[PDB]
């Protein structure tokens, strides 16, 4: 319902994406959803081409549920936090099921913005047949913030930023080496997003700048050859997205 549950369908164009071995630029339909109802907040999305990829972020309030004011310092609340990534792929081979679970919170910066932090431990199921499949592998720290800016062109301009820090994975150690002599995969990785979004009653446009450091744990510069000759992995660098979508809600 419009009250708390927010929906939106979007068309996204991406440029120089870095979660895989090779650089990519795609376009696709996306289904987004945000929600906040006393003991549960949520954010998630599903992408589909011109098979299916989705990432959901559900968190449950340890306060509301434990009916105890865990409030302390700038820490307004505490959550059982989750970050689940799923990629259907074309074969059980190009599939991914990742589950980050942990502790998350909301910070009060006294500033006119929203800020959240979450630490997760994760269990890895399918992962494109990589070495870290089916096992507890790595941790992740997620920091995200929302910053209302002003009213620009009749709509409302805002800034959304979030970064995912991953470390302690066992891949990279367990993967092989490249032609390069350097390991192919990586134990850690960073993906930082910066979003400038324009919102009207229903339509919205967003520009997204995104930076990877060893994207998808692919060790930057690793030299590989998938059968078309040697090439070097470009997993560290920028890429971006253009987003046009429509938010639904009765009047
Ligand atoms: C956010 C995210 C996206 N992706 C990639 C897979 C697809 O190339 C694309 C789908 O949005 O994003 C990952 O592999 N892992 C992630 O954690
Ligand atoms: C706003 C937001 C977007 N995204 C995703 C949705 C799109 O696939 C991409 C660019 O908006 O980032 C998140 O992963 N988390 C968020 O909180």
């Amino acid at each position: 319902l419009s009250d708390w549950w927010h929906q939106s369908v979007n068309v996204v164009g991406s440029y120089h994406t870095r979660f895989g071995p090779q650089i990519r630029n795609d376009t696709y339909l996306e289904y987004e959803a945000f929600a906040k109802k006393d003991w549960f907040d949520f954010y998630g999305y599903a992408d589909a081409p011109v098979p299916l990829f989705m990432e959901i972020e559900p968190r449950f309030s340890i306060d509301k549920l434990t009916n105890t004011d865990l409030s302390f310092g700038p820490f307004k609340e505490w959550y059982f936090a989750n970050n689940y990534i799923y990629d259907m792929g074309r074969n059980k081979d190009g599939r991914q099921s990742t589950w980050y679970m942990g502790l998350g919170t909301d910070i009060d910066t006294g500033l006119p913005m929203s800020l959240s932090m979450n630490v997760y431990a994760k269990y890895q199921w399918q992962n494109y047949g990589a070495a870290n499949e089916n096992e507890w592998d790595g941790y992740r720290f997620k920091i995200k913030y929302f910053v209302p800016i002003t009213d620009l062109w009749g709509g409302q301009l805002s800034y959304i930023g979030f970064t995912n820090f991953d470390w302690g994975s066992d891949l990279g150690d367990d993967s092989g080496n490249a032609i390069n002599g350097i390991k192919t995969r990586t134990n850690n990785s960073i993906a930082s997003s910066h979003i400038l979004a324009l919102n009207y009653d229903h339509w919205h446009y967003s520009v997204v700048a995104r930076y990877w450091h060893d994207g998808g744990q692919w060790n930057d510069d690793a030299e590989l050859n998938f059968g078309n000759g040697n090439f070097n992995v470009r997993s560290t660098g920028w890429g971006g997205y253009l987003v046009v979508g429509y938010n639904f809600h009765h009047h």
